[PDB]
């Protein structure tokens, strides 16, 4: 049919990876495109420049920040397409699930890099052109958009349990300012884009600071209401 | 009718502006794309970070060369596509004339960057994959390319000719190694690209030594035999 494009948003460890890879699992007919960034987080040429880019980063966040957002929202829409055009074709009801957009890379991510002056006016002027055209040269737009919602205390014991070397020095103060974008962008609903047709998007909001892995079917019936929606 | 697309090829102060210049103004059916790099080096976003871009590059090459050559590609692209979509709807025998190309940014400019340490190899593979892609996701393929051939002193000499303040200090050693890059490319065609397609492209090479501002007739009517050709 018609693939359903449904962005699933969250601060870093919410639990994002693991629903979409629950969500997977539940029909033949759902898909995840699952974000570049995390996949380079762990042979490809991606793989090794998003490698590169991620440790440079940790190192040097103003020298890197603009290299890094551009190479993962390139990344991203060239895995998003390669989805969309690849798979789902025999579906009855189709759903792809993206882990994040490109949304996110520029509202949530890019724009923290830039408030953090990681990223220089020039910097930041040219990545939102860069994505204003990017996105414009639609077959990514979103017919919805999952908020899996946990407190930044939540999200710093995941990143804990999770165990990256690189994210253990990550501060509760990074994970309340993301935190406060997701709010502002899909709670509240205050954030400006440069995306009308966004302002439209429905959007279904998951509290998942309780522990959801064994325990989920709630949550997926929440998903499955909510698609019927769209 | 269906718009041939021409690339005019060369080194820096070979000639490219003042001959696409005259080319505009010698039919209704032929139309030119000036390179952005060459806007910027003269209010528009793009001319603001443009013109920030080159003056942080002649500052520190080493730091920008990966940040320029991303946008000065993405701003050629959208400039190439907007007069491709915009102009010569009316025109029996359509002409549109680039001032360089994605291939001039890649292999000329960018590689050349790389070769000078000014991008590291994770910068040149971000930016080759970036440039793949950008360019496969065709429209902008070219027809023929018109090669202006100077030799480095000739270059060298019209930078002079020109006054910019900023490339007075630009040396013979940069355009002689700029220069062998357009011979490998357009003459010997020993270089190898990854688009098949312009190992097969007619190529014109027109000796630009001498000055052709009040005498650039032979010239034009080797542009048009050639035309008549593709
Ligand atoms: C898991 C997070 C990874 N991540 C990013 N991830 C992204 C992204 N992820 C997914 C899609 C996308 N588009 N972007 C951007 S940065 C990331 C974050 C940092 C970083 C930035 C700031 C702080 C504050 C520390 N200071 C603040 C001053 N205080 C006085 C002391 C404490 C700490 C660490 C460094 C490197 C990377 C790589
Ligand atoms: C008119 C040229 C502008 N240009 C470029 N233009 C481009 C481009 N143009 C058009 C499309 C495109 N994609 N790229 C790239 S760099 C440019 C060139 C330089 C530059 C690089 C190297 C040297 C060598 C000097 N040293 C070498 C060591 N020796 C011991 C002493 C002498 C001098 C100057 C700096 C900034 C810019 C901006
Ligand atoms: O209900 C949950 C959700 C997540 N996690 C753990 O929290 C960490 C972060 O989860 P994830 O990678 O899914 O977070 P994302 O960054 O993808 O949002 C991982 O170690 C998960 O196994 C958990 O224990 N229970
Ligand atoms: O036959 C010519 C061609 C060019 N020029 C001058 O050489 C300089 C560089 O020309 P252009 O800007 O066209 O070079 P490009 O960098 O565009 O190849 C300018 O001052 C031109 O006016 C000239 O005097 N005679
Ligand atoms: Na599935
Ligand atoms: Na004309």
């Amino acid at each position: 049919t018609r693939i359903k494009k449904i962005s699933i948003e969250g601060n870093i460890a919410a639990g994002k990876s693991t629903f979409v890879n629950i969500l997977k699992q539940l029909s033949e007919d759902w898909e995840v495109v699952p974000e570049p960034v995390a996949r380079w987080s762990n042979l490809t040429m991606e793989q090794k420049n998003g490698g590169n880019v991620l440790q440079m980063m940790y190192e040097k966040p103003e020298r890197w920040s603009f290299t890094f957002q551009t190479y993962a929202c390139l990344s991203r829409i060239r895995a998003q397409l390669a989805s969309l055009n690849g798979k789902l074709k025999d579906a009855e009801k189709p759903v792809l699930f993206f882990e994040r957009s490109v949304y996110s890379d520029r509202y949530i991510f890019a724009s923290n890099l830039y408030e953090s002056e990681s990223m220089n006016e020039t910097e930041w002027t040219i990545y939102q052109d860069w994505h204003d055209w990017m996105n414009n040269q639609q077959s990514l737009e979103l017919d919805g958009i999952i908020y899996l919602q946990a407190t930044p205390e939540t999200c710093l014991h995941r990143i804990y349990l999770r165990g990256r070397n690189e994210e253990q020095g990550i501060p509760l103060e990074y994970l309340e300012k993301l935190h406060y974008k997701h709010e502002s962008w899909l709670l509240h609903r205050t954030l400006k884009t440069n995306f009308d047709y966004l302002q439209e998007v429905p959007i279904l909001t998951l509290d998942v600071n309780e522990d959801f892995k064994d325990k989920y079917e709630s949550l997926v019936e929440k998903v499955k209401e909510f698609l019927s929606t769209l």
